[PDB]
């Protein structure tokens, strides 16, 4: 079958992935990352955590595509909620992503926009539709919405209000847009899956720590259930 | 000789490079970029502009290394000055670079710091020393200092004051840190060269436009003079 890249940002997001697949993994170092290469149900799977933020995740995604030849990329990890209906532990897939910290307003560009690019980055409608069917069959909620990504941990009402007002974002994190961007440039299907671990408000640091393990597992379990249908 | 990658962020930064080398270039598309491949003085040179900002430049640098096998990367382009002694048209090389917009302060991390990384990214002391010797021999100034990179065009006294206070930066731009970061991860020597086109203040947009062509040429000429010694 088609070779699948599986990414998280932090080690804690991929430890449950490696465990859930349960196969032998070969560890391959490249570019400051460790890639775990295995075979699962007649598919080659390549798993890594990128390290946090846009530069790290851009690098790792580019390596997955150029050095390992992955044919699709699935991202799993944790995020901050920007909307009341996304509770702690809830899942969402990103229909579109934006780099919320991009600002070329000095030249009258819309926030998020860079010349020769676009504000919103698209993901795979097929993979998102698959996620929604699996969630419906598992009888669990799954939101489909905009994820905002930037190189700051968001933990204030004011920044939340900006993200909602400017981009109508549903969640915030630090890698999705860059992963999805790289995949679009190389024509590789991508799905960005997140489980909420905090509300991106003044208490978000403490919530992040409280729920990292559970929310990371929630996302990882759901990602595995997608791979089982691929 | 050793294969050299040459990067700018914008087309206007590489047009003078292609012209100055004056050789036949083959255009090769990959990942949303166009790479110009030529031979100059027994060296293969690969020239591209990345498009603006951290994600674009991370992607392109990673492609240069993984897909084209470059053995060193030289970046040329324009920047905003943060220090009085860096005038319009003046050159600097980055001794160290920082991602000035990275903020994980919610977890008590220093600004600029990401777990499993470092605030400052190093460049090649050999290439920087070469630049300084060439500048001394050409009888022109060359500053050696910290460059701050982020995904915003900086055009305010307040943000300038932050960059100077927090990082002791000499100039600001949107790609150097990410280029240098990728090169460090892959063990590839890097030099980031910039010519000042504005003062990163409230008038910076208009200055940027006034001096883009000249400052881009100033940097490009100097980069060519480095390649001539390699
Ligand atoms: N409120 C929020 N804002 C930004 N990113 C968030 C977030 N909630 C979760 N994330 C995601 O989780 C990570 C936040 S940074 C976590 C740092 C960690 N506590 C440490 O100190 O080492 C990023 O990978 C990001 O994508
Ligand atoms: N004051 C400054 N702040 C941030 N980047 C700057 C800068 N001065 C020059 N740069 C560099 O020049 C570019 C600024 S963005 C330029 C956008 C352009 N005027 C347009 O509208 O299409 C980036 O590649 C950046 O690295
Ligand atoms: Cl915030
Ligand atoms: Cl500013």
């Amino acid at each position: 079958g088609q070779k699948i890249g599986i990414l998280g940002a932090m080690r804690e997001e991929i430890t449950p992935i490696l465990e859930l697949f349960g196969v032998d993994f070969e560890e391959i170092p490249l570019g400051g990352n460790v890639f775990h290469k295995g075979v699962y149900h007649n598919k080659e799977i390549i798993v890594a955590y990128s390290k946090i933020g846009k530069v790290h995740s851009t690098l790792t995604t580019t390596s997955m595509i150029l050095a390992f030849g992955v044919q699709k990329v699935l991202f799993s990890g944790v995020a901050g909620s920007l909307v009341k209906d996304l509770k702690i532990n809830d899942l969402l897939v990103a229909t579109q992503l934006v780099q919320h910290d991009v600002d070329l307003s000095a030249f009258d560009h819309p926030l998020g926009f860079i010349p020769e690019s676009a504000i919103f980055i698209e993901t795979s409608g097929s993979l998102n539709a698959l996620a929604k069917k699996i969630a419906n069959e598992q009888h669990i909620a799954l939101k489909e919405g905009v994820i905002a990504s930037g190189d700051q941990f968001v933990h204030s009402k004011e920044r939340k209000e900006f993200l909602v007002s400017e981009f109508k974002a549903s969640a915030v994190e630090m890698e999705g847009a860059s992963v999805a961007f790289v995949c679009q440039k190389f024509g590789v299907p991508c799905c960005v899956l997140r489980s909420i671990s905090n509300n991106a408000d003044e208490k978000a640091g403490m919530s992040f720590d409280e729920f990292l393990e559970k929310s990371a597992h929630t996302s990882a379990k759901f990602l595995k259930s997608m791979v089982d249908e691929l």
